[PDB]
């Protein structure tokens, strides 16, 4: 029976499926097929029919918190996946890490007289004028950072002030140019159109060798990730957790790190890449490090999004 893995498309699911898929079929003999990308509706509609094609699914790590206790995912077995070398911030009792990352501050330090250092500097056009780049959709990141740009302590985040968070970024919102995908964050900061922003971590490592000399500030970086689930009613469980339990392991996250830039979520897989590379892991960065809390997002994800787009918006419109 063929296993199908659901993620989010591009050069994060092409590098999932030649560290993952392939050496799981290597191993096993099971054949993966690649779908996606991922979508909360189909897979809800999936398991409300009984009728599962997403054996394993990539999801953000806010939506696997909130799916679990919904009844959306199957109960993962961790006698196949083994949660001890596991980064436990991303275990649940229906989910794993499925890769982390850490928002950064990057800066193209030739296009500007000094780098932003710190939230609080990114979110201060006085003293670093010009165009910022931040993550376009709803999702753990630019809120915190707008409550710690605004002297909010990481200790006491949580639950997140939204109107002190929205006045912070209306503050700079005519300056905000939105990256919708990796790629793009690093073509703003490259050709210095958006010569700083809050952007995935691994980002800053192609630009580095690229030729773009850029400075990067982990002052309060923030982490969150992506877990893998399996839909309730899979007719591939038992295939699934072997997936997953490879997916997870070591040198699958090793490889899987190395060609995303993301950090891996077995804490062995560093030990494993390229010297070089595990020096540059937000693991060597835990100092001020502020971690996303999956658990809030898991409760305030939809009504978030609904505001979020609302406020996004260029201009003032009345919806009714």
């Amino acid at each position: 029976n063929d296993l199908v893995f659901s993620s989010w498309g591009g050069t994060t699911q092409d590098a999932q499926k030649a560290a993952w898929a392939e050496k799981f079929m290597v191993e096993t003999g099971i054949n993966v097929l690649q779908d996606g990308p991922t979508d909360y509706g189909k897979l809800k509609a999936m398991v409300e029919a009984n009728g599962v094609t997403w054996d394993v699914v990539d999801v953000e790590g806010d939506y696997a918190a909130q799916a679990g206790p919904k009844g959306l995912l199957e109960k993962l077995d961790f006698s196949v996946i083994d949660k001890t070398k596991l980064d436990p911030r991303f275990v649940t009792d229906y989910s794993v890490g499925s890769f982390y990352y850490s928002f950064v501050i990057g800066c193209n330090v030739d296009s500007v007289s000094a780098c932003p250092k710190s939230w609080a500097d990114l979110f201060d056009t006085a003293k670093f004028p010009g165009k910022r780049t931040f993550y376009k959709w709803s999702a753990p990141g630019v809120i915190e950072a707008a409550l710690l740009a605004d002297g909010v302590t990481a200790d006491k985040l949580y639950p997140l002030d939204l109107d002190r968070a929205f006045k912070k970024l209306d503050t700079i919102k005519s300056d905000i140019i939105w990256w919708s995908g990796g790629a793009q964050s690093q073509q703003l900061i490259a050709s210095a159109e958006a010569p700083f922003g809050s952007v995935w971590n691994g980002r800053m490592t192609a630009l580095e060798q690229s030729g773009v000399k850029v400075e990067t500030s982990w002052a309060q970086n923030i982490t969150a990730a992506d877990s893998l689930v399996v839909p309730k009613g899979t007719k591939n469980k038992d295939a699934a957790m072997k997936f997953i339990a490879l997916a997870t392991s070591a040198q699958a996250q090793a490889d899987m790190a190395t060609a995303t830039g993301y950090a891996p979520v077995n804490i062995e897989s560093a030990k494993l890449m390229d010297p070089k590379i595990a020096k540059s892991l937000p693991d060597q960065q835990t100092e001020s490090q502020v971690n996303a809390d999956m658990n809030y997002w898991a409760q305030h994800r939809d009504e978030i999004g609904e505001r979020w787009y609302a406020w996004q918006a260029k201009h003032h419109h009345h919806h009714h």
